[PDB]
């Protein structure tokens, strides 16, 4: 059970890097999608005298929703499995025994934003480009492949560079916002990393010393 | 009425963010404008009989000069309403018992300072606009509008996000200046986003334990 | 005598000011010059040593180019620090004095490099003079100055705009300099100013 | 002893800038054996407490392991373009485009120089422009190398700020 949670906080971790991968990129394997599934079905049932009255207090249905699958475009309704998030949410206190601990959680929340920021940037850029000003216009045109246009690949790496780029404060040049709605999402994109940059940063200087 | 200072806060802001919006790009709805007007005049009547005499040489000049119409330039007289920050300033007591009204606070005067930049930055691209050395013609140029040109939505997203990007400090390098006034406008910008950052945005874990 | 004192801290700023300044461009007002050579001297006259003889010696008969001598006249504002190290905010004044002086200086040395390599499409001058319409004699003093100054500005700041960028050995390597001198610049700069800001 | 130690950590510090420069940019397989001698900074580390009597010290040594870290990510950087050169995508054709040669191509001394500079700019978030990642691995590399520059920005400048107020 000590390990249980850890391996939960793994869990978790994972479908959160892979449900927006999933919902932004791949929509148009199932196997690791069903195994972690099933481990969180038996998590919920093994967190259930009767302590069942306990659970049932305003905790046990917020996973209730995100436990039940969807199966009946749709990713969308899948990508609801993002509610997980408040399990390792709930027990922060165990997790946070540690510094090292910390400071892992701290630059896997970095990343975890950074991905998201990446997901709904190239959500933005896919869903305007059938409307040469889109940045999938421009990075077809600076790789040899012009808009067929570039593998998932490519577009992947190039939306989580220009939002590591953007959250700190590199500004590389390469990948720069053209659209109206895409300068808002870099606005947004600003004023999330002056928050995260600052605290992430402050919390880090401080935790090295001691 | 004691909430309806958070009402004035609310008013102040609005009026902070339309009007220099207002002079700066309207000058080439009225309704609200009156409205507000209208209740600083319903605010100034309430902070009225020994309690007159105490404001009457105090407060008095500054909230009479900018409630005062001047309908009868009448638009760049209308700039006089910012005068009406002059209430925050003086009632910050009230708004500094919570951690939380202090981060709506930080973030609506870094948006307000943000907003501000913008309407100048604007300002001086259009007085350059009859003399593609300027910005405005870069941005046309680049947004596919050739110089017409682009819409005040445009112009505008584009000066908020080359003020956000320049203040934050990460230069995306699509719009950039190229004229000695913006040379020296950005200079300034530089070196209040400098000053802001390290004065308030650092310890803001420390800021948040509060 | 604190009167004497500000008038003397406020000089030094005006010749920390224009002595590189002109070295840099002007070379290839005299009466000001000359007018803070004799305050200088009567202060130092009224002071009542070896130090500011050398900084005060008037160089008559390239004396534009070892007119950089008369840069050692902020030590002596280093002495009298117990005034200007005092309660309010001339503290965050000398410091964002100091930092806008040590970005005039290393503009100063930009534009230097760039002018020794301006007779040898590369280079910054170029396309400096590309850039606002005016193919390379180019740009005039003024803009040649704030173009340095922003540049300059940015890199301490690290906004890095991207419109003047290096591109030869000796501005690569400048710049590097500059990133160094910056990051401790910076830290020290921001971090007591940030410390300072409590108050 | 004492004049010994300094001495040593010279040596430490000459080895660890040249081995990787020369594996890196003087290839022409015993270089790659040869750079074994990278772990010999376990010294210095185990001897940091008897480096660590005043601020100027510390100070010093930051500096100097934040030039040789830049060093270390432009010999990967150049390591990286070079491997993908013979095969104008990436940043050593467009190098040679900017200052003058094109693709014979810049020497090593303009290479190594547009490397340091890069990692420079990359690491203090300037991001200049001038060269900027255009493959998926420059991409990848230029991602870690913004993370690690941070971090690193955050450690070394935080201690300084912890010396300048002693
Ligand atoms: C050349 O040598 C050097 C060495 C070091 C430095 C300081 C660089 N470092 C200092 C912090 C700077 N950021 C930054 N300005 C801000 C302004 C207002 C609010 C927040 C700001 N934030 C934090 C931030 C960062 C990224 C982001 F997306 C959003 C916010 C920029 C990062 C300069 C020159």
């Amino acid at each position: 059970k000590a390990v249980w949670d850890w391996l939960i906080l793994l869990l978790v971790i994972y479908t959160a890097v892979f449900t927006p991968y999933s919902a932004a990129f791949l929509l148009k394997l199932a196997v690791v999608d069903l195994i972690v599934d099933i481990m969180f079905i038996v998590d919920i049932l093994i967190n259930f005298g009767r302590i069942a009255v306990h659970y049932f207090k305003g905790w046990f249905l917020i996973d209730m929703v995100a436990a039940i699958p969807f199966d009946l475009l749709i990713g969308l309704l899948k990508t609801a499995r993002l509610l997980r998030l408040v399990r390792v949410a709930r027990k922060l206190d165990r997790y946070s025994e540690y510094g090292a601990a910390v400071l892992f959680l701290l630059m896997c929340t970095f990343a975890l934003i950074a991905h998201w920021l990446a997901c709904i940037w190239y959500a933005i850029g896919n869903m305007e480009q059938p409307h040469r000003i889109g940045w999938l216009h421009n990075l077809g045109d600076q790789i040899g492949k012009p808009y067929g246009g570039p593998s998932i690949k490519d577009k992947y790496v190039t939306a989580l560079y220009f939002t590591f780029s953007s959250l700190t404060s590199v500004g590389f040049g390469n990948v720069s916002p053209n659209t109206n709605s895409e300068k808002i999402f870099s606005i947004c994109v600003m004023l999330i990393g002056s928050l995260m940059y600052a605290s992430i940063f402050g919390n880090v200087s401080a935790i090295i010393q001691r």
